[PDB]
RNA sequence: AAUUUCUACUAAGUGUAGAUC
């Protein structure tokens, strides 16, 4: 009988690794210098990725001796069943599955022979370098030992042999680039054929491009494969686009001919499409101006693309509408917004086509259909612009609406071009430096977005065909320049990545000092070989690295009592019991050493002790004790650890007995050793020697620690069994420093320094010494990089998911933290019983921080509002713009803070939104890429909860922390349940009233002057009340239409309060309701006390009426209040009256201390994301314990309104 | 404006509070 979180312990292990600095104690630095340990470790670092360009060499050989070798035979089919003018009906479908195994064969074809084995692993550098083609096989040599620093570059580089579909994948490049490519030539090629002299066609290019095959050829379907290699794409670009023939001739391509047909002028003949052939900026001041000047200038290409581009759709209209598509995704929303006025009209249009169709006069229109609908259009890949054309009303020329917003764009580069023009004078020099210069940075940023921006706009016209009839002579002129334009985005990354940059460096490079094996462990005495341990002495803790020519040089060491001694690490893990008892014990000299049983060995070779139904308890345990027994007898292990084991009848299973070898295989203390003589030896350069440091050692720190430091600590304290341990796999760092001491920003001592913070009630501070900006950087710095292992013999063993399941269902009253990102508060937290009832509410804009009984309060809001302004003063510039992103990211890890606390608290699940349905809205200031990591480091502590504070053998201390979450994923798997978290959609959380769980379904607008009178005549009835001064609506929600989600239906809506209007005027006015009814009716004649007044209201003969009337109702439903330049009030009022009498406002709770509604509009959003979760929990508390795991938890719009609407009581 | 590193600091004087492969 305790806590639900007392239940999450020791469930799974878990591995960290620590860094440190690690500073050379005495004459080690100068040792290490004259012995130039250093210098091997620093070159390689230099050589790196000059051996990187080699290994592409070899890879790209290698690739073509594939590529020359292969015939597809899927192809001939494919090129069929593609140019088949699809005819679709998933007829095509049978072709989807034969292009994918089109990469499946060039796949397997790499795979499949020639070698490839040794291509990642250690002999591709050892010697198959090497062996391929003096300055060069000298770099490589030369990394013998040291093939660590390939690694990441390994995994980098076997991405490109995948069938995976991506763009990283050679096989892609292959069938769904050039091919369809090879294939769209074929088609123009028929079309166009009889335009080529004898004496242009075969006579020039076949001799000058080659003198071997014939032009005829390369358009021949079986002829692709000749194409997938580099030659084959050179030669086949070489055919279209021209050659220079090694001498100055010059011969025409195909493209030039077509080109010369513009004789006949109809013209708008398709050109060829090149080939893509397969397989920036960023060190100094100079070169990322050389490549602005070199990319950007008015003769580059990519000023000559946008000049072609330019032309071409000056020419928009002599296309076919029908044979130009835009891609569907955001295109279509912002396409949608700059033709017609509206963001969702392309996709309002098709729905009113898509229901047409599907939608039975049954009617009825749910959830699953408008999913199910949605699904579709998603699913559909473009448009024409003939079908964009046909949602065109009359008057507006969508292809003409284009035209001018594509022009002004390219118009919008030639002025930029004209502001930034000294900047491409063969006279320009840079006067300052590219940081220090925010004008220069400023001119090149402008420029870069003007184009980005064309490009990314003009880039949703293709629609991945994959398509039907293409305008080719259109799609000839525009993928000939846009592949081109392209380049710009590469230029662009590059640029704005130098800019962004930290003043410092990070670089640094691994020390193996001179030895291929250093430091790959610890605990054994493999210390000769390895040359690294660890000392301590009182609070300190250092790294001792013994010299190859004295490894035994720690060996003998006296205990000393001259008052002076480092303790030495020792002892020990036994590796991997399961494969390594069986490795020792049965290896013939154990055998010899030993008897053993002929019982025993039979049961090992056969494996009656493992599970999977051979096995035999009895054998099991037979073997257990023969280890058990061997162990006893063997001295390297019984000197080492403590062995105390189980019985043998209370195993159950093999995994029981290894755990606990496992578990005590492990011991860890210390030795002693004379501190005069290590001393000594690190003088005489026998030994080298760092303090293993952060700033939690300093003499002068006396706060709490950083968690790390406890982790550390904890290695080697007695009360720590239990359990983190240390591991191999350290590495050391050299750190090269990247300032100069002298030119760092300094606060001199004496001199009171401004405090920031504006809530820090004292003003400055005066400091005795001085204190310097970046300092850190200025040093040349070691970095100690530990491993250690958390929870590595878990005796809770179960499914998480589960466990938190059956734990809800049998509580009595579980709490729930809701968090909601909000529009006045970067996140807002509302604490909630088993029942609804609001326990805590707040924003959290303001993060407090304690030390001693001293509170200060830093509000993040006023920072990312200081910082919008920032952004603002700079022009949006790209520094700022990482500020702001910075910012945020230090902001939740002070969050993931206070949501712990919380948890631990209330011992309370946490309520998050699923960001996979994702909505989002423009005044929430935590966008979607922030909160995702905010979702992924929740699920991170979560893994191993601690408070610092606790003391550490305790409970949710560092020795025993919470795991109440599963190791992370992804983002797609941020979704349903995560142990302790679940993920909700946020629909109708924060416009619905609290208190009856009303929400407005109506729509509001008017439209037309018979819709107004539907409208009005769909009500009930519509009547002054005169007792208490009020008109009512009295609705039933079955009258109108999407309104399936409703539960209660029947609804009596009022006026009582008034409510806040945009009033978009010469954009804000305020609006009394009531008020507003009694002129309007005033107004038209009409007299209210008459009720029911619905037929009178119909009588009226204009719009105004009309439109006001609707205007009015509107404002009505609307429960969200707010003003946007006060902070005071976003409030929410509803139209209905709960059982006892009056309505929700939220100003009635705005101030108090937790109320118990929400007190705003951020605050219902967070407490009605958390009744979703308690909803869920009511759906546990109806299963049986076996069909917990099972039950569904994706609350449904209908499921949410009755719960929401039931609930309150 | 100090950091294993990051963000916010100065937090009582070479540092503070979270977080951190
Ligand atoms: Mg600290
Ligand atoms: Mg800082």
């Amino acid at each position: 009988a305790a806590s639900k979180l007392e239940k999450f312990t020791n469930c799974y292990s878990l591995s960290k690794t620590l860094r440190f600095k690690a500073i050379p104690v005495g004459k080690t630095q100068e040792n290490i210098d004259n012995k130039r340990l250093l210098v091997e470790d620093e070159k390689r670092a230099e050589d790196y990725k000059g051996v990187k360009k080699l290994l592409d060499r070899y890879y790209l050989s290698f690739i073509n001796d594939v590529l020359h070798s292969i015939k597809l035979k899927n192809l001939n089919n494919y090129i069929s069943l593609f140019r088949k003018k699809t005819r679709t009906e998933k007829e095509n479908k049978e072709l989807e599955n034969l292009e994918i195994n089109l990469r499946k064969e060039i796949a397997k074809a790499f795979k499949g022979a020639a070698g490839y084995k040794s291509l990642f692993k250690k002999d591709i550098i050892e010697t198959i370098l090497p062996e391929a083609a003096k300055d060069e096989i000298a770099l490589v040599n030369s990394f013998n030992g040291f093939t660590t620093a390939f690694t990441g570059f390994f995994d980098n580089r076997e991405n490109m042999f995948s069938e995976e579909a991506k763009s990283t994948s050679i096989a892609f490049r292959c069938i769904n680039e050039n091919l369809t490519r090879y294939i769209s030539n074929m088609d123009i090629f028929e079309k166009v054929d009889a335009i080529f002299d004898k004496h242009e066609v075969q006579e020039i290019k076949e001799k000058i491009l080659n003198s071997d095959y014939d032009v005829e050829d390369f358009f021949e379907g079986e002829f692709f494969n000749f194409v997938l290699t580099q030659e084959g794409i050179d030669v086949y670009n070489a055919i279209i686009g021209g050659f220079v023939t090694e001498s100055g001739e010059k011969i025409k391509g195909l493209n030039e001919y077509i080109n010369l047909y513009n004789a006949k002028t109809k013209q708008a003949l398709p050109k060829f499409k090149p080939l893509y052939k397969q397989v920036e900026g960023y060190t100094s001041d100079e070169e990322v101006l050389e490549v602005f000047r070199n990319t950007l200038n008015k003769n580059s290409e990519i000023f000559s693309s946008i000049k072609k581009l330019e032309k071409l759709f000056k020419n928009f209209d002599e296309y076919s509408s029908a044979g130009i598509f835009v891609k569907n995704g955001p295109a279509i929303s912002t396409i949608s917004k700059d033709i017609f006025g509206e963001w969702n009209l392309i996709r309002d249009k098709w729905n009113a086509e898509y229901d047409d169709i599907h939608l039975k006069k049954k009617a009825v229109v749910t959830e699953k259909y408008e999913d199910d609908r949605r699904k579709s259009f998603k699913k559909i890949g473009s448009f024409s612009l003939e079908q964009l054309q046909e949602y065109a009303d009359a008057d507006l020329s969508v292809v003409e609406k284009l035209k001018e917003i594509i022009i002004q764009k390219v118009d919008e580069i030639y002025k930029v071009y004209g502001s930034s023009e000294k900047l491409f004078d063969a006279d320009f020099v840079l006067e300052k430096s590219l940081k220090k210069n925010d004008a220069v940075v400023a001119i090149m940023k402008d420029l870069l977005d003007s184009v980005k921006s064309f490009e990314n706009y003009i880039k949703a016209f293709f629609g991945e065909g994959k398509e039907t009839n293409r305008d080719e002579s259109f799609y000839g002129d525009f993928v000939l320049a846009y592949d081109i334009l392209l380049k710009v985005d590469h230029i662009y990354d590059a640029i704005r990545n130098y800019v962004t940059q930290k003043p410092y460096s990070k670089d640094k490079f691994k020390l193996y000092f001179q030895n291929p094996q250093f430091m790959g462990g610890w605990d054994k005495d493999k210390e000769t070989d390895y040359r690294a341990t660890i000392l301590r002495y009182g609070s300190k803790y250092y790294l001792a690295i013994m010299d190859k020519k004295y490894a035994k040089c720690l060996q003998k060491i006296d205990k000393d009592d001259v008052n002076g001694n480092y303790e030495k690490i020792n002892y020990k893990l036994l590796p991997g019991p399961n494969k390594m008892l069986p490795k020792v014990f049965f290896s013939k000299k154990w055998m010899a050493y030993y008897n053993p049983s002929e019982d025993i060995q039979k049961i090992y070779k056969n494996g009656t002790f493992k599970k999977g139904d051979m096995f035999n308890l009895n054998d099991c345990h037979k073997l257990i004790d023969f280890f058990k027994d061997s162990i006893s007898r063997y001295p390297k292990w019984s000197n080492a650890y403590d062995f105390n084991f189980s019985e043998t009848e209370k195993y159950k299973d093999i995994a029981g007995f290894y755990r606990e070898v496992e578990e005590q295989g492990y011991k860890v203390s210390f030795e002693s050793a004379s501190k005069k003589e290590v001393d000594k030896l690190v003088e005489e350069g026998k030994l080298y020697m760092f303090q293993i440091y952060n700033k939690d050692f300093s003499d002068k720190s006396h706060g709490t620690p950083n968690l790390h430091t406890m982790y550390f600590k904890l290695l080697f304290d007695e009360n720590n069994h239990g359990q983190i341990r240390l591991s191999g796999g350290a590495e050391l760092f050299m750190r090269r420093a990247s300032l100069k001491k002298e030119e760092l920003v300094v606060h001199p001592a004496n001199s009171p320094i401004a405090n920031k913070n504006p809530d820090n009630p004292k003003k400055t501070t005066t400091l005795s010494y001085d204190v310097y900006k970046d300092k850190r950087f200025s040093e040349d710095q070691y970095e100690l990089h530990i491993p250690i292992a958390i929870n590595k013999c878990p005796k809770n063993i179960f499914k998480i998911n589960t466990e938190v399941r059956v734990l809800l269902k049998h509580d009595d009253n579980p709490y729930v933290i809701g968090i909601d990102r909000g529009e006045r508060n970067l996140l807002y937290i509302v604490v909630v019983d088993g029942k609804g009832n609001i326990v805590e509410q707040y924003s959290l804009n303001e993060i407090i921080n304690n030390f001693n009984g001293i509170r200060i309060k830093t509000d993040y809001h006023s920072l990312l509002d200081k910082k919008e302004k920032e952004r603002f003063e700079a022009r949006q510039n790209w520094t700022s713009i990482e500020n702001i992103k910075e910012l945020k990211a230090g902001y939740i890890s002070q969050v993931v803070h206070k949501i712990c606390e919380l948890v631990e608290k209330y011992d309370a699940v946490i309520a998050l939104e699923d960001l996979n349905s994702g909505f989002k809205n423009s005044r929430v200031k935590v966008e979607k890429q922030v909160y995702q990591k905010f979702e992924k480091m929740l699920i991170d502590k979560l893994n191993y909860m601690v408070d610092k504070k606790s003391n550490p053998c305790a409970t949710g201390g560092a020795l025993k922390g919470y795991q109440i979450t599963n190791k992370f994923e992804s983002f797609k798997s941020m979704s349903t349940q995560n142990g302790f978290i679940f993920y909700i959609p946020a629909w109708l959380t924060s416009k619905i009233d609290p208190s009856t769980g009303f929400v407005n379904l109506l729509k509001t607008k008017y439209t037309s002057i018979a819709d107004s009178k539907k409208f009005i005549s769909s009500f009930d009835r519509i009547m002054y009340v005169p007792e208490e001064d009020l008109f009512e609506f009295a609705l039933d929600y079955k009258n109108f239409s999407r309104t399936d989600a409703d539960y209660i239906k029947k609804w009596k809506l009022y006026s009582y309060g008034n409510r806040i209007r945009i009033f978009a005027a010469a954009a804000w006015e305020e609006v009394c309701l009531t008020s507003a009814y009694k002129e309007l009716f005033n107004k038209y004649g009409i007299n209210y006390q008459q009720g029911d007044i619905r037929a009178l209201l119909c009588e009226q003969s204009d719009k105004a009426f009309y439109s006001s009337f609707m205007a009015l109702m509107s404002l009505m439903l609307q429960m969200r209040n707010s003003i946007t330049g006060r902070t005071d009030v976003d409030f929410l009022i509803s139209p209905v009256k709960n059982s006892d009498g009056i309505f929700y406002d939220s100003r009635n709770y705005e101030a108090q201390e937790n109320a118990i509604l929400p007190k705003n509009a951020d605050a219902n959003g967070a407490y009605n994301i958390a009744r979703k979760v308690l909803w869920a929990i009511g759906q546990f508390k109806k299963a049986e314990d076996e069909k917990l795991d099972k039950v569904k938890i994706a609350i449904s719009n209908k499921e949410w309104l009755e719960y929401a609407q039931t609930s309150v009581k």
